[PDB]
């Protein structure tokens, strides 16, 4: 019925790094094979005179099993023909934490309320995606107003992962 292919996904038109730049707090995640933010994650996102993007971020992560620890990463973003999607090169301030390259795309987002980001890191034989992870931010940690709670519910449905999102809380846990 409906076009599940990772190529047929939209993506935020003209995308700003400028205006996107600052605090987005997490409010749910699609998880990827082997999640590792597990929650209370905050980013931080910046761009630099060249006009490159770039990122940090704090939340509880996936140590080990079962153990979680807080945790600060790092990423450094590297644009691609479509203003809103870009290669995610990232590491931890620890070198043993996750690190990695997976393509982080911002599939919409009004700046100064909420932003879908989305990110296949293995296709499927038939487009779709294998294994993907998607955040919904918020730029206010109490959540989204209703309109735009709205709009990311038709985003998410739009990636086909409006039914496996898992709430992320805000406790100060870290």
């Amino acid at each position: 019925e409906r076009d599940c292919r990772v190529s047929s996904f939209r993506v935020k038109e003209n995308f700003d790094k400028a205006r996107f730049s600052g605090t987005w707090y997490a409010m749910a995640k699609k998880d990827p094979e082997g999640l590792f933010l597990q929650d209370n994650i905050v980013a931080e996102f910046s761009v630099d005179e060249t006009g490159q993007m770039s990122a940090t971020a704090k939340g509880r992560v996936r140590l080990l099993n079962n153990l979680d620890v807080c945790a600060d990463m790092v990423g450094t973003f590297t644009d691609t023909e479509d203003p809103a999607k870009f290669k995610m090169k990232y590491h931890g301030v620890a070198s043993f934490l996750q690190k990695g390259n997976d393509d982080h795309w911002i599939v919409d987002t009004d700046y100064d309320t909420y932003a879908v980001q989305y990110s296949c890191r293995l296709l499927n034989l038939d487009g779709t995606c294998a294994d993907s992870y998607s955040f919904v931010f918020s730029r206010d940690p109490n959540g989204l107003p209703p309109e735009a709670q709205k709009i990311v519910r038709q985003r998410q449905e739009e990636l086909c992962l409006a039914r496996q999102y898992r709430l992320i809380v805000h406790n100060g846990y870290c």
